[PDB]
């Protein structure tokens, strides 16, 4: 997994598994 960043990470690394979604949407 690359991450690629700065765009949807809700479940590992553009944050830590929570991109105001708690693992699913924003």
């Amino acid at each position: 997994y690359e991450v690629h960043h700065q765009k949807l990470v809700f479940f590992a690394e553009d944050v830590g598994s929570n991109k105001g979604a708690i693992i699913g949407l924003m």
